[PDB]
């Protein structure tokens, strides 16, 4: 099998620092190199989203 590429790992709780989706917290699902696919914690939203490591920040 595999272990885990070098970088950030999904599952941790992070939030957006800059951008339009600022002040947006949520859990990480996976890590796509420069892009990070996660899912925001909001009822209004019923789907997952992907943001750049730059937009997302670990708090």
């Amino acid at each position: 099998g595999s272990s885990g590429s070098s970088g950030f790992q999904p599952g941790d709780n992070v939030e957006v620092c800059e951008g339009e989706l600022i002040n947006l917290q949520g859990k990480i699902l996976s890590v796509d190199g420069n892009k990070i696919t996660i899912m925001p914690k909001h009822e209004d939203l019923k789907d997952m989203l992907e943001f750049p490591a730059q937009e997302l920040r670990k708090y």
